């Protein structure tokens, strides 16, 4: 098939993601240059939910200056039936990729590690919490790790692993909340699991997270920095919790 966004037209070379208002697509323009669309259907969008694209939209906009952690957008068309995104492609989704190895490099850990702070850490400077980072959230594009979405948007191919305490107990979120989930994804690239996958019912896994006495299990690896950066990461106290900046003045981000 083929396709027109802001008189450009792209050529559909597979369809990378499946949403159920949403699908992304690998495409091939003029000049023969790989990019993906994101189509959001709207004909049948609440008002609340098109306020959220447009935040999202927004968000994704004002960042490309700041960062290039963060995917690029390079065009957009929205109608009142539908939404076209044109950002660039990347090789894979981190989840995915990290189901597809079963082990990882350590120095590229450390390098997509690095990528992810910086990404969120600009969010969080225009006052952004994602509040549900997963690593379906970042995208691999040629060594880079990139952030997708602020999570406004709906996700594509949910887990609870990445969860904080605070979130669990509010039932508040700070930046601080994203460290969490992301010390989850290391802890995860470190130990092949994340701190809580142990657990089979969903509602122990809940108490186990928000529970003092419960403690995680660290087992002695050969990278004492990585160790203590989880440590730091996945303390249950928000204010006793490690920042992103912080995280960035880290030997383990900038001691090989
Ligand atoms: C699982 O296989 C892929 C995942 C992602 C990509 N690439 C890619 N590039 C840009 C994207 C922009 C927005 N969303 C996705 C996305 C979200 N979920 N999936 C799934 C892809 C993108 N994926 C891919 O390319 C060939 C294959």
């Amino acid at each position: 098939q083929s396709m027109s966004v802001k008189g450009r037209i792209y050529s559909i070379l597979k369809q990378i993601g499946s949403g159920g208002s949403s699908k992304v697509f690998q495409v091939l323009n003029e000049k023969k240059q790989i990019y993906a669309i994101k189509y959001v259907n709207l004909e049948e969008a609440d008002n609340q939910t098109l306020d959220s694209y447009r935040n999202e939209i927004a968000y994704l906009n004002k960042l490309q200056q700041h960062s290039d952690k963060i995917i690029r957008l390079y065009d957009y068309e929205i109608t009142d039936q539908y939404i076209y995104m044109v950002m660039e492609c990347g090789n894979i989704d981190l989840n995915s990729w990290l189901k597809k190895k079963k082990s990882i490099d350590p120095w590229e850990r450390k390098s997509y590690w690095k990528n992810m702070l910086e990404a969120v850490h600009t969010i969080h400077q225009h006052g952004i919490v994602h509040s549900d980072l997963k690593p379906a959230n970042f995208l691999i594009v040629d060594g880079m790790l990139k952030l997708i979405d602020f999570g406004i948007a709906n996700q594509m191919q949910g887990t609870v692993n990445y969860m904080p305490p605070e979130a669990i107990k509010d039932m508040k979120i700070s930046p601080k909340s994203d460290v969490w989930s992301l010390g989850c994804i290391l802890y995860y690239m470190t130990y092949g699991k994340t701190p809580f996958q142990q657990i089979i019912n969903q509602i122990s896994k809940l108490h186990a997270i928000i529970d003092p006495n419960h403690e995680i299990e660290f087992p002695d690896i050969p990278e004492k920095d990585l160790q203590d950066v989880l440590k730091c990461c996945l303390k249950r106290d928000p204010k006793q919790r490690i920042s992103i900046p912080e995280l960035l003045a880290h030997p383990y981000v900038q001691i090989q």
